[PDB]
């Protein structure tokens, strides 16, 4: 009977859960585990100096979202100096610990963990909000962001640990409170769900606003009824609401596709819900031609709306009517169809419509349309593959952790060499950095623009 900062409490949860006697299994080649993996920790240390550091120096990189990769470089670099604590106080030294440097040890880990966790979150949200448009706002929630790690990674410190209930002891984490995992793994895989589900509507999103605002330049908008250039009436994103040269036959067949009295004048949402008829419409066009389907199945998003756009002005057999052009571009000859398409009536009737059409299918990319947000996409699908990886590496500890929630101590062999699990997480802390200059020329431009060794 002493404090609860006497060493026996450790013996006595290491003893339970089948540790202590084990503990002097493999000493000597744990020596050559920690040595080899502190190095391995203090090359996550630069790593992640690094990319806090070209965000410091580079005037591109002072954008909101590069605030959060910076924030999310922070976790991992101090989850890199946790584990290299970890390490050292982890093996033989493990009993030389009080509870209170014990809660302290592994409750490091826990708050690196949450601070990642939210971080990501600050950086799916913040894509969320690039498409459909405030410094301080930033750094009150990367300062909560982690306020609330502190909370949710050292409670069991003041509180919600299992010292005199060992039928409560986890036995990977064995001062930790059963409950208490389950409450972590299923808080943070509620969170990573939140994040999935968030991407899979941005990417939805954006492809039809790419759609959208390619037609928003080439066939402009409109809330009025007016003439286009051949002689017949039209709205919106170029919605031919009728062949006739009446006004009124134009306002007839425009209530009719709305279901309300307009007089001519239509919403931006209601000329929206329109332009999406004449998208599917042209779509549905394209999936019924023998010549137009397969180039189709062919393309990329950027590079089938660039053939949606076509198909829009002049129609199915309009564009089935370069043969010599869509055989080119099934052949994957984007240069080849772009002269094609150059000499055609298309291109002499509107030229500057065409061209951006044209490069569309030669780039592959939306830089004839958008300046800044088509480099938005390449930083997109980046961060996409950052949480992929993410997910990867700690679900196979969350699995085994939900396992220690629902398994009686001293019967899952797993749980006990479950060692790996925890270094298969700690690694993931340098690969972010690593994944940044492999799927993203403009980040990695600005990385090797560093070389200053004062700087
Ligand atoms: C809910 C998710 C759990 C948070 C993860 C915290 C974490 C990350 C990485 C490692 C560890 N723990 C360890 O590696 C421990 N040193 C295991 C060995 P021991 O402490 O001796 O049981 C703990
Ligand atoms: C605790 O460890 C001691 C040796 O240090 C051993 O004799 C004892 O059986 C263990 N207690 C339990 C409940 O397994």
């Amino acid at each position: 009977v002493s404090d609860y900062v006497n060493y026996d409490i450790i013996v006595r949860h290491y003893n339970y859960t089948g540790k202590l006697n084990i503990s002097a299994d493999k000493e000597n080649s744990i020596k050559l585990t920690s040595v080899v993996f502190i190095l391995i920790c203090c090359f996550i240390i630069l790593e992640n100096i690094f990319v806090l550091l070209t965000i410091w120096k580079t005037k591109k990189f002072h954008r909101p979202m590069y605030y959060f990769i910076g924030n999310l470089a922070l976790s991992d670099l101090l989850a890199g100096v946790a584990y290299t604590a970890n390490l050292l106080l982890s093996g033989a030294t493990t009993y030389k610990l009080t509870p209170a440097q014990w809660f302290l040890r592994e409750g490091s880990m826990f708050v690196a963990l949450s601070a990642s966790v939210f971080s990501l979150l600050a950086i799916a949200i913040e894509r969320y909000i690039t498409m459909l448009k405030n410094n301080f706002r930033l750094f009150l929630l990367i300062s909560a962001c982690w306020v609330i790690s502190l909370i949710l990674g050292g409670l069991p410190i003041m509180g919600w640990n299992c010292i005199s209930a060992l039928s409560s002891c986890s036995t990977v984490l064995p001062l930790y409170h059963k409950h208490y995992i389950l409450f972590c793994t299923t808080v943070f895989t509620l969170l990573l769900l939140s994040i999935v589900i968030l991407y899979c509507r941005i990417y939805s999103l954006v492809r039809t606003r790419n759609i959208f605002e390619m037609l928003r330049i080439d066939e402009g908008l409109r809330l009025k009824i007016y003439k286009d250039t051949e002689g017949y009436y039209t709205i919106g994103i170029g919605h031919l609401l009728t062949k006739s040269p009446s006004l009124n036959a134009a306002k007839s067949e425009l209530d009719k596709a709305i279901g309300r009295n307009t007089n001519g004048v239509i919403t931006k949402d209601e000329a929206e819900k329109l332009f999406n008829q004449d998208v599917d419409a042209a779509v549905r066009g394209i999936l019924r031609n023998a010549k137009l389907k397969p180039v189709y199945d062919s393309l990329d998003a950027v590079r089938r709306a660039a053939l949606i756009n076509m198909v829009f002005q002049m129609g199915e057999t309009g564009v089935a009517g370069f043969t010599n052009s869509l055989r080119m571009l099934q052949q994957k000859r984007w240069d080849e169809a772009a002269v094609n398409l150059a000499k055609s009536r298309w291109y002499n009737q509107t030229p500057n419509r065409a061209k951006r059409v044209i490069t569309t299918f030669r780039t592959g990319t939306w830089d004839a349309y958008a300046s800044r947000s088509s480099e938005n996409v390449a930083l997109l699908k980046t961060v996409i593959i950052v949480l992929s990886v993410f997910i990867a590496c700690w679900a196979p500890l969350f699995i085994l952790l939900l396992l220690d929630v629902g398994c009686k101590v001293k019967t899952c062999d797993i749980l006990f060499r479950a060692e790996y699990f925890l270094v298969l997480a700690v690694l993931n802390s340098g690969t972010n950095p690593i994944i940044y200059t492999l799927t993203n020329k403009e980040m990695r431009r600005a990385f090797i623009r560093i070389m200053g060794r004062p700087l």
